[PDB]
RNA sequence: UUAAGUGAAUAAGGGCGCACGGUGGAUGCCUUGGCACUAGGAGCCGAUGAAGGACGGGACUAACACCGAUAUGCUUUGGGG
């Protein structure tokens, strides 16, 4: 879904990176204490972070 | 009845033949891996950090294969359904 990450600016990029890293922290705390019905969301967040970082590399030459 | 004479059978265990089992992995058939070559490519990598490794990445992950904090994967151009 890079078609939306290419509809933004390099400031909102770093903003959503902050948000997703925080989401990963909270997911990682759910999985340990006996919660988190939907365990497939940990991979999804990793991959959205990967996408933002590649797209930011591409545009700054 | 008494004398003189002749005397089988009976296996604690063993042998030979036969019948059925147990152990053990020979023989037959088979291939997932090898051996000797032919024709074609290629004949170097490295301070822009190598060859080879250590430690990590999975919902559960001891091991092997893959990958490197963007970690069981990210973008892009083509194929395929």
């Amino acid at each position: 879904k890079v078609k939306e990450i290419r509809e933004l600016t390099t400031a909102e990029m770093l903003d959503k990176e902050k948000q997703l890293k925080e989401e990963l922290f909270n997911l990682r705390f759910q999985l340990a204490t006996g919660q988190l019905e939907n365990t497939a969301r940990i991979k999804e967040v990793r991959q959205s972070i990967a996408r933002i970082k590649t797209v930011l590399r591409e545009q700054a030459n």
